[PDB]
DNA sequence: GAGTTTGAAACT
DNA sequence: AGTTTCAAACTC
């Protein structure tokens, strides 16, 4: 959906949101893109290396480790997904919980 | 547009 | 676990 602007990763790593969502890049702004039909062999390699690192990498779709955002900035994957942090999050200084004032203020 | 900040993903 | 890399979020 939204264009990636990768240069260094070739869009063959999870730093690339297009590749992380199991898509070919389309109309993106990436450089040296391998996330496409023209690089099928090398792309397949990246996929399996990506997968044996974590077998759930491309599972149909746990917790943040934010230090400085307070989890009220879109650096927090919880906040970006517009959901609350949970017990599994290893946040520090988390202000992204139900009864949080700052969260409520930033909500309006 | 440039430069800084951030934390997941990667690497050692 | 500590460190580096990376592309996006953010700030100016
Ligand atoms: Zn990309
Ligand atoms: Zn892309
Ligand atoms: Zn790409
Ligand atoms: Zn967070
Ligand atoms: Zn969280
Ligand atoms: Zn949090």
């Amino acid at each position: 959906r939204k264009p990636c602007n990768c240069t260094k990763s070739l869009c063959l790593k999870l730093y690339c949101d297009c590749f992380a969502n199991g898509e070919f890049c389309n109309n993106c702004n990436c450089t040296n893109c391998y996330n496409n039909l023209e690089h099928e062999n090398e792309r397949q390699k990246a996929i399996k290396a990506c997968l044996d690192r974590n077998p759930e990498a491309f599972k149909p779709k746990k917790g943040c480790n934010c230090k400085r955002s307070g989890c009220l900035k879109n650096y927090c994957e919880c906040y970006e997904a517009k959901i609350m942090c949970s017990s599994i999050c290893k946040c520090i200084g988390c202000k992204n919980f139900e009864e949080s004032p700052e969260r409520k203020t930033l909500m309006h």
